[PDB]
């Protein structure tokens, strides 16, 4: 009994110019016990470094993340934890253009 493994692809929506909303699923294995939250992270495009999307982690399946540079594109991905510990993330998320409204 130990962390949970990765949850699926998440999905990228709802993109502003420097706000989007990234969704996912459970992760098909928790490791044996509960999931308790969980951690997004983001890269620029052909950028190296993940790094945190969100100040600390949610327990809802999605979240608005912001703090995006517009003009930028970024993928995402997330990780799950339960009791011990955090499991390995996700696959990248397609990426996004971070654009004004279009309209
Ligand atoms: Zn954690």
């Amino acid at each position: 009994s130990g962390p949970p493994g990765p949850p699926e692809k998440p999905e990228v929506s709802n993109v502003t110019k420097n706000t989007a909303t990234v969704s996912w699923k459970r992760p098909v294995d928790d490791g044996g016990s509960e999931i308790t939250g969980y951690h997004v992270e983001r890269r620029e495009k052909k950028s190296l470094r993940w790094v945190r999307a969100i100040k600390t982690p949610v327990s809802d399946l999605r979240c608005k993340v912001t703090g995006l540079q517009e003009g930028s594109t970024y993928e995402f991905r997330v990780s799950a934890e339960n009791r011990a510990g955090i499991g390995p993330p996700s696959e990248a998320s397609d990426s996004v253009l971070m654009k004004d409204a279009a309209y």
